[PDB]
């Protein structure tokens, strides 16, 4: 990717990115918006098997797109399984896509209620050896999405929150171990389904997508926080990283599922 151009500006965004990403515009593009009266509830779900209990965290990177708290992939020690899924998926990072404003910055949006931001919990199928093979098949990934709205603070949020002055720019990392993200889920694993995207460049439709029905809540200065990092590299004019998300995409022909009534 040392030539991508990709962004989120007024050149570069989500609509100039099917000129070099063509499937930009194909079949199973996320996010989409998540129509809750359309969702069909399908009772053959199985309720959502989230153990992060071994998670070992590593570091966290600003990758000019967003921030990524990575995790040791290497063994099966944070995993997702159940719900729509078979086999075991293992967690290597997450990320958020967040707002310039707090009415705007979820990927996925609820019946077109876009939230202050959205965390992406990303897991690979661990029967294709690596996260580089995995994003290559239809059943690859697993990305477990939480919507943020802005209110009380998120107790478990503040240690992410707290790093973010020392990785501002483009490409710098700070280690960043013993994170536990099981601070970052809210008390319901309620869930709507279905199959789609990488929502940033390449695009891959890899990914089985399990979106949580209950939001988490953070503070005004924890996301406010979020708002001051960098989308620029040091040393080059300061672009604020912000409105880093992808539009709703068409549903075409998809129906989502609901693991609940
Ligand atoms: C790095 C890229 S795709 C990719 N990633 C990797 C890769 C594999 C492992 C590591 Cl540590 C880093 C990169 C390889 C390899 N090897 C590869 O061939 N492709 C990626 O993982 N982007 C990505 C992830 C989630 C989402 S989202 N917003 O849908 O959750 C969007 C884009
Ligand atoms: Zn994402």
């Amino acid at each position: 990717g040392m030539s991508h151009h990709w962004g989120y500006g007024k050149h570069n965004g989500p609509e100039h990115w099917h000129k070099d990403f063509p499937i930009a515009k194909g079949e199973r593009q996320s996010p989409v918006d998540i129509d809750t009266h359309t969702a069909k509830y399908d009772p053959s779900l199985k309720p959502l098997s989230v153990s992060y209990d071994q998670a070992t965290s590593l570091r966290i990177l600003n990758n000019g797109h967003a921030f990524n708290v990575e995790f040791d992939d290497s063994q099966d020690k944070a995993v997702l399984k159940g719900g729509p899924l078979d086999g075991t998926y293992r967690l290597i990072q997450f990320h958020f896509h967040w707002g310039s404003l707090d009415g705007q910055g979820s990927e996925h949006t609820v019946d077109k209620k876009k939230y202050a931001a959205e965390l992406h919990l990303v897991h690979w199928n661990t029967k294709y050896g690596d996260f580089g093979k995995a994003v290559q098949q239809p059943d690859g990934l697993a990305v477990l999405g939480i919507f943020l709205k802005v209110g009380s603070a998120k107790p478990g949020l503040q240690k992410v929150v707290d790093v973010l002055d020392s990785i501002k720019t483009k490409g710098k990392s700070a280690d960043f171990t013993n994170f536990d993200p099981r601070g970052l889920l809210p008390e319901s694993l309620d869930y709507w389904t279905y199959p789609g995207s990488l929502t940033t460049p390449p695009l891959l439709e890899c990914v089985t997508w399990i979106v949580l029905k209950e939001p988490i809540s953070v503070s005004s200065e924890q996301v406010l926080k979020f708002r001051k990092l960098n989308f620029n590299g040091e040393g080059e004019p300061e672009e604020l990283m912000v409105d880093n998300w992808r539009p709703a995409q068409p549903l075409k022909n998809r129906q989502i599922k609901a693991s609940f009534k």
